[PDB]
């Protein structure tokens, strides 16, 4: 919504449609460190957000501000590298502006990745959590991407979200993750979105864990809400990149010397895995 109108999204789509030979079926948003997925694209066309008519431009990081269209493993992707975050200052409706364009691009599935703080103790840095569900800690407050008036053209005024993280794919994913049989389990849980750019206190993590979130991060929910609101099929992962929770003993803090997750290897794993799943995303035109 706000800020943009339909015609904006349309133009944006059109420009991109009339500027890349590619029809992406799938959109992929990479969280921190899952940038590299873009390498796996074949026949990549890169746009700086930059060049795209309405696309929010990045707030600093920038290069890690790119939209690359590509084929990933039997699918017409379009991936965002460096998704936008509220805490950078966009409101939700620039954050999620792309999801709306990908729709108009034709994309019918979105897969969203983030990095996220492990709050379930079951979890070990490097883990991948497949997102079963989320808690929208900003939307409850007003900070929801679909807030202001609703374009019937993209979706219903009150989309449901109980089915957000599409179930079929949660399966193929869980199957697939055993298909190549790796060994720590493919995790699964609720991602709670928390906005702020700073990291949580211990009390904060308590409340988050006791709300039954398993991962905390700051992205995705808005993209997922706006995805689902125009019916994209969605799923995605968090790369657990750290965890805290207990008062006795800050032999440490909550920060970024813990958001590598072993480094490349965890991240690389998620990337393969995503690249693999390409294969499970139902084709569109017909598929059978
Ligand atoms: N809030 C919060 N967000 C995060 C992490 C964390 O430890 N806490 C890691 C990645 N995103």
């Amino acid at each position: 919504e706000n800020g943009y109108t339909y015609e904006d999204y349309k133009n944006t789509a059109e420009w991109l449609l009339s500027h890349t030979k590619h029809r992406p079926q799938v959109a992929i948003i990479c969280g921190s460190g899952l940038g590299g997925l873009t390498d796996k694209l074949t026949q990549a066309q890169i746009f700086d957000y930059s060049e795209i008519p309405n696309f929010p431009r990045s707030t600093v990081p920038g290069h890690a501000g790119r939209l690359v269209f590509g084929f990933l493993n039997g699918r017409a992707c379009v991936m965002m590298q460096g998704r936008f975050h509220m805490y950078e200052g966009y409101p939700l409706w620039k954050v999620t502006f792309p999801v709306r364009v990908f729709h108009l691009l034709g994309v019918d599935t979105l897969v969203v990745t983030n990095a996220a703080g492990g709050l379930n103790p079951k979890f070990e840095v490097g883990d991948i959590m497949l997102i079963r569900d989320h808690i929208n800690l900003p939307g409850f407050s007003g900070q929801n991407p679909l807030r202001g008036p609703n374009d019937e053209r993209f979706g219903d005024r009150f989309p449901a979200m109980s089915d957000a993280y599409d179930r079929t794919m949660r399966q193929r994913a869980l199957s697939t993750w055993k298909q190549m049989g790796e060994q720590r389990e493919l995790q699964e849980g609720t991602y709670v979105m928390v906005a702020g750019p700073s990291f949580e206190t211990v009390a904060e993590c308590r409340v988050l864990q006791k709300l039954g979130a398993d991962a905390v991060g700051m992205s995705t929910v808005p993209e997922v809400i706006v995805a689902r609101h125009c019916g994209l099929r969605v799923f995605g992962f968090s790369l657990i990149t750290n965890k805290v929770i207990m008062d006795y003993e800050s032999l440490e803090k909550a920060n970024h010397e813990e958001v590598l997750a072993a480094g490349k290897q965890a991240a690389q794993k998620l990337e393969q895995f995503v690249s693999i799943l390409m294969a499970s995303i139902p084709l569109p035109d017909k598929a059978s």
